[PDB]
């Protein structure tokens, strides 16, 4: 029968969240997992407005929410019938409400970096998937009393491959993922780096940002230690050279 959700989309260019609703039907058991999360096949039963579900203390704070939601990615990318992916944290105690929003914002920040990288006209352009926060409002808060939240994103079709980790592993020999990571480090004045570059070909998802202070950007932000680990194993390649990155 499916279930209702409040759907949150972040738009970096206005620095506001957009609040919508959707109906979805998720499989009972996950098809894959990572260190922190499990992934579930889901189907959209339609996207709508949040008009029927008022009040949305409060996080995000009201000043961070657009009162207008007419323009959004969800209504096309998650339209009725769309197969997509829902992710839950594994059995959690470290997962506050704010964390879910932090994760989704992080992926949106990485989309901005992908666009910036693409403006350099690299041999292979890249793209990060949209991600959204969903509040599964039909579910009981079967824990300490906290509502059930998750993130959702489009389904990747094809061979899912991880190219680097968030702690120095270089897992494939492809240039583009490693050059992108290096690009983010140099162009951010070493104030962040995007790693955990993974997905199907150059369509990526669940990246991870490190910043020197390790603040924000989720549980996987390993700070200077994570940045240095990337450096220890990074070998510049043909794409690094084309982008004139510091050797
Ligand atoms: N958008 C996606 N489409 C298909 N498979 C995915 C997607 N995101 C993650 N996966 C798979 O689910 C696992 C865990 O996802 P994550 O928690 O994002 O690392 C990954 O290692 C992939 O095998
Ligand atoms: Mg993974
Ligand atoms: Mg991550
Ligand atoms: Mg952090
Ligand atoms: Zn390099």
């Amino acid at each position: 029968t499916g279930e209702m959700g409040i759907l949150w989309e972040f738009d970096p260019i206005i620095n506001k969240w957009i609040r919508l609703s959707m109906k979805l039907k998720v499989e009972r058991k996950p098809f894959a997992e990572g260190a922190l999360r499990e992934a579930y096949h889901t189907v959209s039963l339609g996207v709508g407005t949040d008009e029927n579900y008022p009040l949305g203390k409060l996080f995000p704070p009201i000043e961070m929410i657009s009162p207008i939601s007419k323009n959004n990615e969800a209504m096309t990318q998650l339209k009725n019938g769309t197969k997509f992916v829902l992710k839950l944290y594994k059995k959690e105690q470290q997962a506050s409400r704010e964390l879910y929003f932090e994760d989704v914002k992080m992926q949106m920040v990485c989309r901005d970096w992908g666009n910036k990288f693409n403006q350099k006209k690299p041999p292979k352009k890249i793209e990060f998937l949209m991600s959204w926060v969903v509040e599964l409002i039909d579910r009981s808060p079967s824990s300490n009393g906290q509502p059930i939240l998750c993130s959702i994103e489009p389904l990747l079709v094809g061979e899912f491959k991880k190219n680097n980790s968030n702690y120095g592993a270089v897992l494939t020999n492809r240039s583009t993922p490693q050059a992108f990571s290096h690009f983010t480090y140099e162009l951010s004045n070493k104030q962040m780096i995007v790693v955990d570059i993974q997905g199907v070909d150059d369509l990526y998802t669940d990246p991870q940002i490190h910043t020197p202070d390790g603040k924000g950007f989720g549980l996987g932000n390993l700070g200077k230690a994570g940045i240095n680990k990337f450096i220890t194993t990074h070998k510049c390649n043909a794409v690094c050279a084309l982008l004139d990155l510091d050797v």
